[PDB]
């Protein structure tokens, strides 16, 4: 039998029938005129009343440029106004948006955009280079918000579209809305397909119910420097911030000054970070001069936060409670949410990455024999809830062996639950590299470095590191006679890849240690290193 892992919070009534729009904006009436988005870059502030009509507006416009009920947009924007504006316009068209890294190559944006079906790509004046020929041969239409090059449209085309010109749709709760990209427990990168019902189910774990896990409330102010376009941003920020009526406080990029003097003068109360933000307030000098006794919930997510980290927030944030999140893209994404933050906390441990969320269950399975495992026992967290993803689109053999047919998601962590229901991450058995939270797919890159003339084999993993959590290394075997050095190999993906997926070092070695089938040895690679 399972054993089966639930919450300390009671399970609540979630409407999870309702469209994502209907249920973030069901309580809409309550704080129409409060602030919603404020762009740090120009400090323009849109009202709830304003995001709501815009995104209306936005998709009556869609519609005129022909997207119907299950078509796709491809958002390619840094965290904006327009990115929100086209999110939730989509979503009321009954379509989906798939959401991309603005700094994608053009490599990378067009194979998402072809993978995804997307039908017009929304981005910037800047990166229409990355996608104007593909999408002229394919007539897929490019909306810019800024300035709109030959063949390009402008985004005012769409905000000037009447909000009345809605059709009638009838949206069904299994509906797709949200298309991130990730590589789950192999492979290359894949659609998950996040549903209506899914979203509505992750976001109400966190902020809904009497005593929700993540309080948030509509006189808070949460930072978004965290990127939209990735489903920690997007829901725990975005979408969350939304359904309780909250002020989100936009940055495009981060950078430290920025980030300090936004806290310091917009009061700042929650605090959406990843390790790296933790360990730039830990290190920089200039903290010491801001005041950022506002901030009453710091969390970290989506990589490991450590002990010296976790020493550093509190001192630099002595009105907040810290604690962590944990997420994955299939997942919808939270699993696990820290107690500390509950309108009525619980104490929690240093080191922990929260309780499995309400209206969930989760087990712990040993990977060696697949029997479920009792408290303070390691080995693979799964889940299982409406929350979870529909599955990877076009991809039902991925989806097959990502999510049982008991709907158990297996998410190659490895972990352990206590005797307070605090969960903690120990290793990752998944072949996931995580750079700055990033998620870095060694199968993309060990596909590039194989069709390299001169390389026989490779294996690309994880190497811990201070400022990034993990950087790819690659282990390289040269093909008979090469003579290709670290160097040579490194700018060989550096021009093709996203900065992020860079490989730092390069460690050439006789074979890369392979299982008699034909996989690689990453454990034994990372022991090594
Ligand atoms: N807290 C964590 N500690 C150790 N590891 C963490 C943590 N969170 C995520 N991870 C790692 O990233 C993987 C997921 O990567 P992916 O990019 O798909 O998704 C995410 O990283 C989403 C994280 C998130 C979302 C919402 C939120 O509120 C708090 C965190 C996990 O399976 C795990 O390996
Ligand atoms: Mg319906």
């Amino acid at each position: 039998v399972d054993i089966i892992f639930r919450s300390k919070l009671p399970d609540i009534y979630i409407p999870n029938h309702l469209p994502l729009h209907s249920y973030c904006f069901e309580n809409i009436s309550e704080f129409s005129s409060r602030p919603c988005l404020i762009n740090g870059a120009n400090k323009q502030i849109y009202t709830y009343a304003d995001v709501e009509l815009n995104s209306r507006k936005v998709a009556a416009g869609l519609h005129k440029q022909g997207i119907q009920p299950k078509d796709t947009i491809m958002i390619l924007l840094p965290n904006s106004p327009e990115f929100v504006f086209a999110f939730i316009g989509a979503s009321y068209l009954g379509a989906i948006s798939t959401m991309a890294n603005p700094l994608f190559t053009p490599a990378e944006v067009v194979k998402q955009a072809k993978a995804s079906s997307a039908k017009i790509i929304v981005t910037q004046a800047c990166h229409v280079n990355k996608v104007k020929d593909y999408a002229f041969e394919n007539d897929v239409k490019i909306i810019c918000i800024d300035s709109a090059p030959e063949g390009c449209l402008h985004f005012s085309v769409l905000t000037q579209a009447n909000e009345h010109d809605i059709p009638e749709v009838e949206i069904q709760p299994d509906d797709v809305v949200a298309l991130p990209y990730s590589s789950g427990t192999t492979g290359l990168p894949k659609g998950v397909m996040l549903t209506h019902k899914g979203l509505v189910t992750s976001v109400a774990q966190q902020v809904d119910g009497e005593n929700p896990n993540l309080y948030i409330h509509s006189e808070d102010v949460m930072l978004c420097v965290l990127p939209l376009f990735h489903i920690y941003s997007l829901n725990s920020v975005l979408l969350c911030g939304l359904r309780v009526g909250a002020a989100i406080l936009i940055m495009q990029k981060f950078d430290i000054v920025s980030f300090l003097e936004l806290i310091q003068r917009y009061k700042v109360t929650i605090g959406p970070f990843v390790p790296p933000i933790v360990l730039a307030i830990a290190k920089s000098p200039m903290v010491d001069d801001y005041d950022l006794s506002s901030v009453r919930t710091v969390m970290s997510g989506a990589a490991p936060l450590g002990k010296e980290l976790e020493d550093t927030v509190r001192a630099k944030f002595p009105n907040a409670k810290l604690g962590q999140g944990y997420g994955m893209t299939e997942a919808g994404p939270v699993l696990a949410m820290c107690l500390a933050f509950a309108k009525e906390p619980f104490e929690i441990k240093s080191g922990a990455c929260g309780t499995v969320v309400r209206n969930a269950e989760m087990k712990i399975v040993d990977p060696k024999t697949g029997n479920s495992l009792p408290r303070n026992q390691s080995g693979e967290i799964c889940i299982r809830g409406d929350q979870i993803m529909k599955g990877y689109l076009n991809d039902p053999e991925a989806t097959a062996r990502t999510i049982d047919k008991e709907g158990w998601l297996y998410t190659g962590d490895i972990g352990y639950i206590d005797d307070d229901d605090e969960l903690f991450i120990v290793d990752r058995l998944k072949e996931l590299i995580k750079y700055k939270g990033f998620q870095v797919a060694p199968a993309e890159l060990e596909a590039l470095l194989l069709n390299h003339p001169n390389i026989s084999d490779a294996a690309v993993v994880p190497m811990k590191d201070e400022q990034a959590g993990e950087v790819p290394v690659a282990f390289v075997v040269r093909s008979n006679g090469s003579t290709i050095t670290e160097d040579e190999v490194k700018d060989f993906i550096s021009k093709q890849v996203i900065f992020y997926k860079r490989i730092k070092r390069v460690f050439f070695v006789d074979a890369i240690p392979k299982s008699p089938s034909g996989k690689i040895l990453r454990k034994d690679l990372r022991a090594k290193l």
